[PDB]
């Protein structure tokens, strides 16, 4: 492994390095958000140490190390393309296939090899971003940039605490006096995600974020495909609650192909459990089938605790789409399909919300049902 | 219907044959005596279990889905373990079991999902369905319903507990998430102390031992023995001690314990359980980082790790003088509540002194 | 499964009526493969009793009836929107998304809850296409659909029983006796291929096919997502075969892109197994490494009977691609992108045959050497 | 290196050591006793094997990925299955396993990956590397080389012929390619047929009872005793069992045969295995077609169906009176022999009148 470790320490060391000096560059100017004649010496330097590495990798050829060792290698690679892409030394649009093509090839085989896109995932610098001596992967030095990926994957990982417990309630069912515990539990991790934005949301940058961290995160070709930039949504988690609390349907072609447009953006284990959660039934329609049990102990106490997490669950959705979304996206972007988006965003916030409206489906009237329903039990 | 109409028999007649038959046993001076005592309500149970089972058996093959074959199998587990109680079956007088029908077809199940062909903790804890808020049981005690429910919670919070282990693993012991998810398993395992302590201030020391108990004995199914399920059958516990590194997979004492549980655990528990075994820990971890000792992340997380491996090897000594102190391999239960708790022997290979050595590790600063 | 059955129950009986009779009108005409202004009664009840019976089953939501009798009812909603296609009920240059609403939705939603393409692939109509008293799924009534049908179905598994031999060396070894036995049993299920696309060249009304059955694989919509019609190449073991004797390159972006562009068109499990071929060695390379066993008598029997199985696989692809696709794809599309698809057809029989090329990466020096190594052994 | 080192020694003085020792054994009056012989070769072979393993006991927790560790539980197994032989460990003797460091090894290895901690049939055959021609063996002797390279190929001849039944399922009995199917199958039987003949009259019956046979003894692994494997340790031969419907997964003495072998093969067979056992079977699938009678497809499809299962049934015959016949249990073994061959028993049930019946079903054709 010793090729392997030469590009992960590049990664780790100079890499950084290039990108570090590249951003302090592009901060100076009046623009910013420039890139055009600047640091032409340190891209030349990122791109071709990177080859020559990568070069090096790509004549090892098929090699089974093990999936962590696998993706860990994809990471690297994806890095360094993406590194590339923020530095226009590659561009979708400009091309009719990527230039560079070692990158390319190495990291096809690879994601294909183990079932993932062939590009830097969320994952890569989250959930599975391994730290040495207190350091973990990133494409710079700037403190922003870490606000923003220890943020994520906190927040991350609270949702896999939320989703965890809820599909636990599957077996034992909504009548079930554990399923109140679990009930709890998820509300707890769901706090810890409103938490976890707020801090995120006090803390980190808005203009450095918008021209020195997000610009990382863009679409670049591999191979002859564009593929898209990762987002902190790329694992199953928050669509397992989505799922599970009924509040989305799997049966429209909405969010059925939003679902597939991030498979393969999450570990091939998080994609097996999502697709799972297509075919189960949800607690929604579970609650709202025990109707002739509205007057028992635990259709009150549970139903209740219920309706809290899926208020929680659309307080999260808007806490990130109202607030997030637009303090580091959304008015950034003013002042420098961005509307479509934007519009994508906000159904999905409502879908969550489970808000009132006429062109998408929602929960609103069922929710609605139910807190009725609670009323009338309380006697 | 079949599958339904024995489910249905199991939550309802089931439950009164055996709540009636403990009325019997306590009333009794012996109370764990079972010779000579509600004759009449053992032939109903075997009679009526018997030909639901029957019923289910003539269908043959069945591929409903893991859920459903493994909710089926641990009604005729109940049932068996019910039988086993009350005498209709007893293990040291027979060759083979006594109940043909509900041991093929409890044989066939577990072999074609890869599970023990008897009722497994599962069956009565997480993978419990509740209809209308009741869900499977014995009897219609309150002590029961106490056991199974801690039982539950203590298991689910160790659930907990393994899972923020097992996402240390690619982070690393010096990554500062790692410190977030050390604190959680902190809590988690917490919550179990706190579970195990409610427990033990609620159940009834003599109604457990007499009308709780004895329905987790061993039986044979087909020929073969098998033990009765146990609260620590699932993976948690045991992904808990590899991970942190205070057990040992390379030791056969420690690999054997874990073989005799496999199959009394979800399959799913099991692919995560073997994989801990050729997985590294984070004591070994910690302990090769000594060149940095005068590291941040060394001292905290380092904190958390000790305060995790206290918490966990305490809740070891609670467990151990609670279930196994009130109420042959004595030994070697007590080497698994030593290596937990990390305490000091020469019989066995222990973390004393690593343990120890990592606490001072921190004395320096 | 009352739902599940009357779509079945259509699509075995009416569907099959529908299409014919209206395969018997673009018949007479004299362009033939003209659709406009024709059928229109047919057409319309094909699209309305299908969608009927399909709405009634997106209304039952999610369901787990297991992999098969999910993977069969997806099955069923993409011979009915490949029907609709071939008729140009639906046409994907003429949509922005797709017309057939239920449809898409209910596709999409079983396609991505158990991994696999929203539509009809080549297992639906051969490998995994289930017979009632003697007749199975099928477009039509016409006897060259059943010729072809039969044939890709021989031929497919005719190359399963070729990749299976072939990865039970992987654990023997070239060297292993045992694996000359398998080598033969390689190189017999090769020339079962090369006989069953014989006769399927031999008894194939060119003409009926290219008119009456090839026009049913057309690529359409499904959402707002186009994909394309199944090849009775999209299956593992082709792929198993390349890779496991080494014949193509999973380092190279042509070849991956053409295996991530196939995953979905198969089965799960044949998903697995192609992906891990990508990272495991294969034998033309063993061999090659093993020059200092050239005066080994398991070398000169296996390497030779090695040699042969490489030929027979491109044979088959030049028995494919220079008869087959030949007499009905090129010749009736002449008479009546295309010359891109033959291109890279091209590409890929040559890699197979291990012709001389300059412009992709081939194994012709490669067999040289192992086949001039041969030579210097028989002493 | 350490996995290398152990990996050479079996291919060398591994087998140095049991031939010279298979040498002196012979030679004997006796020639099946161990007892006061070859006592030099002992000491070493159990010596240079322990210090090797000992070491790789050393490294702890590895993952190589699955065949690695299949791999060196193979030699480990094979180490430990000679010291069987030459009586340097024998289970009737021991409480537990003399031999610490391998025991723990073995049992290590084996419930991390899911397998028997001991050697088995696929380490030899199916799974067996062979390095510039030679693979993995006991001795040098060609009766050896016989016995395992007829096992292989019967092994895969029967693997054949479960993938092909296997491909009807989702087809179905009356579609035509089931035909193609149903004959791959009948060659692939054949393919056995043939094997076993050839491995009929080549093998030495005395060389191989004597120094063949003793190599497959049952010894102690940790505390607890494993088997010897079988050259029918593969889901193959089963799942022909159980989608032909020759036998009956409902039944115990079936079902238990199965769980005393999942473990003896690959996960991947398990796999299979259980799920046959909750899958429809053809003979079923006829039988339950007789309002198809006159129908082309039930014509061709059933005969070439009924001669499969005959060439099964007569497979299991031939084999049944050569490795059992020339060479407690037996009865189990006999009803295993009568299911496959559809005999007329009334002690067991059997497709004996189902297979007739179906005969007879083409008689009006
Ligand atoms: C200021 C910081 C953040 C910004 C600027 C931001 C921005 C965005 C953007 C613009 C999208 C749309 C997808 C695309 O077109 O690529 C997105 C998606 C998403 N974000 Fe964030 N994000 C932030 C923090 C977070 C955090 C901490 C979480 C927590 C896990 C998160 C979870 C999600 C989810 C789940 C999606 C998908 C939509 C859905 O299914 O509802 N994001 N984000
Ligand atoms: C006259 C009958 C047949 C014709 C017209 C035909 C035509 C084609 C066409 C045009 C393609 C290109 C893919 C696309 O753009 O959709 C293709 C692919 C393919 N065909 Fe055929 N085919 C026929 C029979 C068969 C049979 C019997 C087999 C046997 C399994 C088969 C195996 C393949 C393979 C494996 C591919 C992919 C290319 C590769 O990886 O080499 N085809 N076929």
């Amino acid at each position: 492994t010793y090729n392997t470790e030469a590009f992960d320490e590049w990664i780790r060391s100079r890499f950084v390095e290039l990108n570090s000096q590249l951003e302090q560059l592009y901060y100076q100017q009046t623009d910013r958000a420039n890139v055009q004649e600047v640091g032409t010496e340190l891209k030349h330097t990122l791109e071709s140490e990177g080859r020559e590495l990568v070069k090096a990798l790509l004549d090892e050829g098929n090699t089974d190390e093990g999936f962590d060792s696998a993706f860990d290698l994809l990471g690297n690679v994806g890095l360094y393309m993406a590194a590339c892409r923020r530095h226009e030394i590659t561009e979708p649009t400009r091309e009719t296939t990527s230039p560079l093509l070692e990158a390319s090839a190495l990291a096809m085989h690879i994601g294909a090899s183990i079932g993932v896109t062939p590009r830097f995932a969320t994952a890569h610098l989250t959930t599975h971003n391994r730290a040495h001596n207190g350091i973990y992967k990133r494409f710079t030095d700037l403190p922003d940039e870490k606000l923003f990926v220890d943020y994520n994957t906190k927040g991350i990982l609270a949702y896999k605490r939320a989703s965890d417990a809820l599909l636990k309630i599957q077996p034992l069912g909504i009548s079930h006096p554990i399923s109140h515990d679990l009930l709890r539990v998820t509300k707890q991790a769901l706090q810890d995600v409103i938490e976890s934005n707020q801090q995120l949301f006090n803390r980190l940058d808005t203009d450095r974020f918008f021209y020195c961290v997000r610009p990382y995160y863009k679409p670049y070709r591999v191979g002859s495909v564009v593929y898209r930039g990762a987002n902190a949504g790329d694992f199953a988690g928050i669509n397992v609650i989505d799922l599970t609390l009924g509040l989305c349907f799997a049966n429209e072609a909405s969010y059925s192909q939003m679902l597939v447009d991030k498979f393969l953006y999450m570990m091939p284990e998080d994609q097996q459990i999502l697709r799972e959660c297509m075919r189960r039934p949800n607690l929604m329609d579970d609650f709202l089938q025990a109707k002739g049990c509205i007057h028992q102990d635990w259709y009150q106490e549970n139903l209740k605790l219920f309706i809290e997490v899926c208020e929680l669950h659309g307080q999260t959705a808007i806490q990130h789409h109202n607030e997030l979304v637009t303090k580091y996206i959304a008015e950034p972007s003013v002042s420098m399909p961005l509307h479509v988006l934007l519009a994508s965003l906000e159904r999905l916030r409502d879908r969550r919300a489970a808000v009132l409206r006429d062109d998408i489906r929602t929960r609103y009237y069922d929710l609605k049902k139910l807190k009725d329903s609670l009323r009338l039990e309380h006697h």
